[PDB]
């Protein structure tokens, strides 16, 4: 069993496509911790909306159908297609199409338009997670724009930027949308995640999104870097035990500076306490060193 | 030496972070093929202006310095930094910052800024990588948007979306940006690229960006998928020759479909004419056979 030798800085956040900035832990009390995207088995299983590429977390592909007169200025309803072009089939076992958003949030980014005499245009635009329209496992989101200038019944894509927030539009990136929309209950989640030995809490990749209006730090937490999601999917591997040992190395000298605990569901939980980022060398990268037990216990960080 | 068995569905563009669409490959008479991104040679030794961070190609980080009043509107100047937070050093033996594009065009996105207070505010923008003024390689960058609303000595983000076409802006994928700015010529460049073989020609990871006004297809052509890219850095395998012939396997039938010479400069070849994609079945992929001499032949298309 291996681990890709990349840093930190050199990978990819999970939950949205931009490089991890730290590593992060936090008890995350009263708060259940099911992140859809980034989702992997150590067997290599992917789980919820994720998908390979890290260009496409978060976005999403489809057709304008119509400009909503009587909503805001401006407003529009999409019909999602599947990042690979295919129908949304509601009956797939998923929660929502992949690359689907797994957070509450004002999403913020562009949406582009090329039709068929490769004529494109493209503005700013903002997709409420939290709406009760929005409804993605049935196809149908919408999004708001200051521009008038997109055409019905062509091809858009979602390309994402970061986040908005108000009071009106809190950023709650452990709260779910309701991917069906209204008062539909999601299904076919990836588990919900926790440590599961005492004194031990779950170690976070952490980026901060750009925001595009109000005070936000934008931190997003992923369970595993994307290019780790992709590098289990590929060895599809078989987990000898529930618990994958790793060790972070620090290149420059060799030494092993922290362990951790790699589950089989895809996460890592470490022997620390608090909320706070892991500082460590920039060079610093996890490798694989044994297959344990739940019970095994780690050094403190 | 291992390749990846990604399919190509599953491959992201090592020159514009989207996916790949197809497998592509032309002529290009009369060109310089010399992209500097998404070049790596087999040996792991990264070239040109490539970054690890897929999401990252075609990014910039910076600071704003003060809006130009006396250019169109709305113009900014920027002093760049590395996508890794690190100033920018000129005299590193590489032709601009990690992610700077490598194309002629107007390149479309979102600049992003958050404040002391983190305060954020984001609005789109363009970056002519033809103008006089694109001086990457010594940290300055200009960029037009038609928001007012950016604040001064404040860091900021480019994040891409695609082009912008129109008569005072032609994309231009092979030509490079003069990245030392006005007659200044390029310096540390990636080694251009070429069959040496006849009836070779080069074969390309294609994707289509996105427009934001114009007529374009937006076609983008890379070397290598960014995957590769990542695993041939990280694995650092020792070329045995100069070329590693490589086989593309449909897996429904076990079956090779055709062959490529995959050089040691970190591009493929294959035995075929004219300027098309390369169609096949979906779950093809590259796989490692041999290590062979520059003139191995290789069997049509």
């Amino acid at each position: 069993f291996t681990l890709p030798v990349l840093k930190i800085s050199e990978m990819t956040n999970s939950r949205f496509p931009i490089p991890v900035d730290q590593m992060y832990t936090s008890r995350n009390e009263n708060i259940v911790v099911q992140p859809q995207n980034g989702r992997v088995t150590l067997d290599g299983e992917l789980q919820g909306t994720t998908t390979l590429q890290p260009v496409s977390i978060c976005g999403f592909r489809g057709t304008l159908q119509t400009r909503l007169a009587d909503q805001p200025n401006y407003t529009y309803q999409v019909h999602l297609e599947n990042l690979d072009g295919s129908p949304v089939d509601p009956t797939d076992e998923v929660p929502a199409p992949l690359g689907t958003p797994d957070f509450q949030a004002q999403l913020f980014g562009v949406i582009s338009q090329r039709s068929s005499d490769n004529a494109t245009r493209a503005h700013e635009a903002r997709v409420n997670t939290n709406d009760p329209t929005f409804a993605p496992q049935i196809a149908q989101v919408r999004f708001k724009s200051p521009s008038t200038d997109f055409s019905d019944n062509e091809p858009i894509k979602f390309t994402p930027v970061g986040i908005s927030v108000d009071s009106q539009n809190s950023y709650n990136q452990w709260l779910l949308p309701r991917y069906g929309g209204h008062l539909t209950n999601n299904t076919h989640l990836a588990p919900s995640v926790s440590p599961m030995f005492p004194g031990e809490q779950i170690l976070f990749f952490r980026s901060f999104m750009p925001g595009a209006g109000g005070f936000t730090d934008g931190a997003i937490d992923c369970l595993l870097p994307q290019e780790w999601v992709a590098h289990f999917y590929q060895e599809a591997a078989t987990a000898q035990t529930d618990v994958a040992l790793i060790r972070f190395v620090n290149p420059d000298t060799g030494r092993v500076l922290f362990e951790g605990k790699l589950h089989k569901q895809g996460f890592i939980t470490i022997s620390n306490s608090g909320d706070h980022p892991i500082v460590m060398p920039a060079n610093g990268y996890f490798r694989f060193e044994a297959w344990v037990k739940q019970f095994y216990s780690l050094a403190p960080v």
